[PDB]
């Protein structure tokens, strides 16, 4: 895409790895030059940072705008949706492509892509959720790694009779995308326990938003995570576990990666922004805003602690799982928690809560924060150094940081069609003054300037280094000596 | 049963609680009068133990006397295995009751009951193992329970398509356990993976023995381990882990206790002795025989910490699986190491094999040897203080205790007809100079003086205090309180 | 001592192994006979129990009566602090003897043994403070284990430039007291550093109680318990931590408990009961009620982790520290916390508080609650089975407990001097009803029948097996081969 | 400094982030270009990688060329040493300065200065070891660091009467070194037990190298390492662990950075290649040279188990600790090995260990090596992307590295002037073909071509980014509101 001339004069300028005070020069969708006192043609637009940050702009590694849902729609769409991102500083999301139980995976591709491509205002990618499982979708799977560039897809532990896959079936699909050099993601809770739990909360009438909350305690994502962990150990597969929400997954999580395993573990604004006490609120609506799987864990120390395995590289990425339906339709679940749909919002108050939660806490430092922010994202998914990096050659998706800014969080303002916010009235430290995606300037003093469709899909390729290497090095050591032996 | 006066003089008792320097009277199979220089009858037998050590007679908690295998049977029945168990220092035997799946488990109670009652040289119990599920088999745990004097039932994780059963069904049968307050005991080791596993070490050419163990490594282990604890903790029923064998199950286990849940777990001879390097040996029979299901840890630190964890308490009870079968038997997996026959020795070898590698060793003293051999076992199942106790009122099944003693195992001296020993050649130290069973001298100067048929079946009645109430104070603390609200 | 012939029928025996429905005979201050249905002469009190629990008399481990401090005494004596035990359940007390630097060990235990011997309500023993080291001190502490009944002996590893021991002082302290058989007490905090954050409190302005507590925050305790146990490793010497208040430092004795090191805990009520958040009040006289060293952890969740750990066995036997101090003596502490006197209540709480927080929160059962109110402590200290059981030969010091008696604790009804009551305002399930020390009844409906000097003091003897067996067995494997080798 | 125009053609450039195909050229000591199909004047040196991997240069961050000994010194000099670094793929080296105690700080760095400008192949930068401390070693320390470009200083926590500092100056130096910006490193043993179980080893007749290690068990590191944990953490300083031997040690410093703590963790050649059962070995002289303080752990899981956490990212860098005696020089230790000079060999040896034991072994990948052989000991003393990175900017030293290459080590074929290697006659996988230091060919064919006194003397400012802004961070979260309260 061209577009026009920019340069951002005397900014601290923010990598995973490094800070340095530059200038940096943009064009037609690209990062030109970087450097001191540049040599820049006139007629070209300037901005002034002060001596501000400059980061690269976000990758929200989960979302799912306009998702379908009982003949129904989440009420933030790819466009409403991508706004609210670049309101909060992110300039590229990978949403999750929904095929139904027995239908093609590839023509959910085909689905989705229409809607993204017409409505993105930023960049974005897919993963493709493997909701069943035969032969006929394997073959999907191939060419959708093939030739439709996607390198990640989702198993569901949970949802019983619906998403769920049995432990052979992980074991095939584990080693099928480990063989084909893709990601495979979980949603790791066990559904088999928690069908039975709801029946259980339901009979000892309980059957509000508390209700949910206490059908999936924390020990049943423990449980799904381990047993993940272990079948894609055994597979020599990696695992990206998707919304982690309790400690006790963490936990797991980096219990495997200090004995060697290839696990990555994704947190979500809302675990690392707020608990799950006002599971518990008398308003019923505003509890119902946070009914999500796995739900926000009701002990209070979770949001700090995870918000430390971030910072320590016990957890990599961020994302938001941003997934927003309208009191109307929570409602449907009035009389009924597991009627409930299932998500809540965060897109737009990912960056702002890690830097209050996580970076004025002095956890980590403002590199590791643009690690957690976007580029661990770009490495496992293979957009590295394309996105999560200010170098030249980068594209030229970044924000203007201030960690001086001070904002309080409330649904008025919102970019999101929903009526509630989970995080409503969080004063938040640090906050984007001006958002730059393909090089154009979509966010500045308060104002968006997105264009509908703008946005481009990125292909992901397979067998990204940071994620492969290592399990190359290993599939090339599973020889195994029988012993020689004369016969009995 | 009526029996010969008998006094033992000068002995150093030992108990789980403290040691005391008295002699012990005996009349009727129980324990009349403890004391310092006693009122005794003439024209009584009198032992004089000059010091040496008298402790309770040793509960093996896991055994398969004369157990059924393809039209088939273990070499060591309820008569000859009894007698190895008393050449070894132990004195009561729980045996597993295996109906056939879509058989009855009172049928096979029935069954079991017949063959120890006429062949067991000692008192014994039995647990019985809940092969398959549905309504009919339900109702039938009932009764056992009620009626028959089983407080006791396993259920297998492994064993895919034979004994395998579902999540929903571990959570519908730790339920029923609860509820009718029996022991809820685990195989755990995932049957799903395994059976993958299998196919692909047979895939590699690898049909022998060392194939057996690298198809079930311990992380298999460790997960089935963690789920079960984790339906258990769902179900607030009491968990029981059978033949405990890895490092990392034991942890999992250790891990569980502390936190408050009610998990108990059961090393036996096999991983308290030796490691699973003989897998790999030239002599395909000798790894033949060391096949069992879950594997020798071929990391060879597992006896010592395993030994360690049953010091300090992680681990409660000793066992030995003992499920001898011939060299002809094993080699039906002469050319696939999956028909192989699993099950190795043990019952003779027991409480040596923990005297040397755990007291000699300084791991744990006299008393906690005690704990571990015997008391846990007897307070776990109910049979406390009746066994594992040295009281006035207790059964008289005690054994004098040599520390000093020192003997060579091999299978030219024991009394199991295999073939094989896997603990040939080992020297340990502490070993049983005389054995009291029911009161009647079983053991002395090497010599065995038995009567097939002698003992007599133990009824174990369901909540244990030591295991139940805990759990029952548990049972009353889950009332949910909803959330008062009204209508939307 | 002589005292009535006293029957108790109809109760539930708890001791720390068993329960058992039974009735109780006593005379002459022991217990003679056990049993149901009892031949008992006439002309003999007996108490209806109507199936409340008895169980054997508390046993505090770490009390401060009429302590010494600046030409000074706490507020509670031998007598008055008595008898608040003895309202508590608890009928015997271990204090501690503290002789002043450079003073004599043996002249500071006349100075104590007087002072109990005549105002004493129950049994108690002498702990003897190492506040100083040398060759004459070492003669003495020879000579207190051997003469005078004394066999635990703590230093001080906090208090710089007072009782402050260094690591090469431990050493020999722990050699020494290995050699002995005495049990190594520690007051486990780093005192170095303690004395400079006191000084950095106070010069950031903050002298009130939370300048106490944020002095010594609780990662100078672990530090201190892990330089300890490590030093007790290195001499073979077993290690007795005293007042466990963190959550970190009960971690590090789970840790060195389970790799098999000789190491105790002891948690005392105000760990167990609340937290350190009242050292922020308002009023400065409740705030400086609470502090003692260690602090109550501020951190919340403590109390509730401590009694977990209390209840899998990571913490043994339960204190109170019971050091109370006046208002008026905490007050020389206005305008500098350093100088406030340091101690709180708990006697007369430690057991209702345990079963308030354990045992009707579903963590432990009433036998385990036995073993950490008195069995254990009986043991480690070699007082058992003549304390800590209801058995026949035992000391008739046990107490009828009630567990559905719910009582509020204040400072209004409390037996102490102590203006003030930390576990003020505290409604606490189970109490005890009947009281019996030395075969008398010392508590009933609600009122004490105590005498002064009534108290024997029970001496107790080195090398404890439940300490010293192990430590035994490793002291005779530490023969260190030297390499043969012929000389260069 | 002026050098030869080079390019190097068709190489796989390995950086800790990413790894890509491009040509490199470069120019007067600089990389100027780096591309696909340059523009390269005529009259230009080309090196053909085809495609073999090209990566930074390594810096061992630990080395101790030509150090005084009791009027001696290492037979490894500042020349000859940096030979042996460069034949290893090392072109950069810190060495210790160690200043005599009651000497000036500031002369030894003088002292120092001469001997490496003079002698050294390569870039070179200083630690300097407080050996002892007061008023006047501080005023040095604070000019070192302003004007000598020194960010880098060791304390010794071992050593009695010799380098050791109590806690209270523990405190006041990392008060110090956190104030003025610099890396607190330790060499972290207890002195004071250690000194104590030598006096034990030698009262029990043990002389000879296995007395070194029996009397400094891990035990007594990981404490050490515990307590520089601790205070460290009190005072808010980064803390750099010297010579990381032990599995026990690094559990400790993984889990503080877990935590959040700024805690760096440097293992060495030794404890990443091999055990200590050489103590063991009958030859004296060859256990003489595994003499090294922590020593090598005598448990044989170490090596790999070091391996996995410098993978894990729990430890970040390597180093050496190059201290090389010759066996005459080690014999006067021959009666006593208290007197024996401790060190051991590992500079040349270095890259090609991690690589054999961590790359090959599929624990850790091509970027990860680099990361820990170089990248990251540049961003923790100051020193990238001037090092430890190939883009433009950044100096010339890199290496051309062979995966597929396959060396045996052996005293015969090192550059090192010491008799003996600790890793004589080991296989390993991965080694340098090519060397670029400077910007000059070094290593080429087997064939150095270094030049005395060439390297220069590379200044490390204070308060790295990646180590000083989270410490910055929370010392402006360090105020402490006292309660406002009404007096007494």
């Amino acid at each position: 895409i061209t577009s026009d001339r920019l340069l951002i004069k005397g900014g601290r300028i923010v990598n995973d790895d490094q800070s340095f005070y530059a200038d940096i020069y943009m064009e037609d969708g690209l990062i030109k030059q970087i450097g001191d006192n540049l040599i820049v043609p006139g007629g070209v637009k300037t901005i002034e940072a002060n001596g501000k940050m400059v980061i690269p702009g976000g990758i929200d590694v989960h979302t799912h705008y306009q998702m379908p849902y009982k003949g129904m729609t989440t009420v933030d769409d790819f466009f409403q949706g991508t706004k609210a991102a670049l309101a909060g500083g992110t300039t590229m999301i990978i949403d999750h492509v929904v095929p139904e139980p027995e239908s093609s995976l590839t023509e959910a591709y085909e689905k989705w892509r229409e809607w993204a491509d017409g409505k993105s205002c930023c960049d974005y990618a897919l993963h493709v959720d493997i909701t069943h499982w035969n032969d006929s979708v394997k073959q999907e799977v191939q060419n959708l790694i093939k030739d439709k560039g996607v390198n990640s897809f989702m198993v569901y532990m949970a949802y019983k009779d619906l998403y769920q896959v049995s432990n052979t079936e992980l074991y095939e699909i584990f080693t099928c995308l480990g063989e084909l050099g893709a990601i495979a993601q979980v949603h790791a809770e066990n559904g088999d326990i928690i069908a039975q739990e709801q029946t259980r909360m339901l009979e000892m009438g309980i059957t509000g938003p508390e209700g949910h909350v206490l059908s999936r305690p924390e020990e049943l994502e423990a449980e799904a995570v381990f047993r993940a962990i272990t079948i894609a150990s055994q597979t020599n597969c990696p695992l990206y576990v998707t919304k982690v929400m309790s400690k006790s997954a963490a936990d797991l999580i980096s219990q495997a990666r200090k004995k060697g395993n290839v696990v990555f573990g994704e947190p979500i604004t809302a675990s690392l922004g707020i608990d799950g006490t006002h599971y518990w609120s008398k308003n019923w609506a505003k509890a119902a805003a946070f009914v999500t799987s796995p739900p926000l864990s009701p002990d209070p120390t979770t949001p700090d602690y995870i918000n430390s395995l971030l910072a320590s590289g016990d957890l990599q990425l961020s994302g938001s799982a941003h997934c927003t339906f309208s009191t109307a339709q929570k409602a449907i679940g009035k009389d009924n928690f597991t009627a409930i749909p299932e998500g809540t919002n965060g897109v737009e108050e990912r960056m702002s809560v890690i830097w209050d939660k996580a970076v004025a806490t002095g956890k980590m430092d403002e590199n590791q924060f643009v690690a957690v922010t976007s580029t661990n994202a770009a490495k496992i998914f293979n957009l590295y150094p394309r996105k999560g990096r200010i170098s030249v050659g980068s594209d030229s998706d970044l924000v203007i940081w201030d960690p001086d800014a001070v904002k309080i969080v409330s649904a008025k303002n919102h970019q999101s069609a929903a009526e509630y916010n989970i995080f409503e009235g969080m004063e938040l430290r640090g906050a984007p003054l001006v958002v730059i995606c393909q090089g154009k300037i979509m966010l500045e003093d308060g104002n968006l300037h997105v264009t509908q469709g703008a946005g481009r899909f990125i292909p992901c390729s397979p067998f990204s280094d940071y994620v492969y290497k290592r399990i190359k090095a290993r599939r090339k050591m599973a020889d195994l000596h029988a012993v020689p032996r004369g016969m009995y």
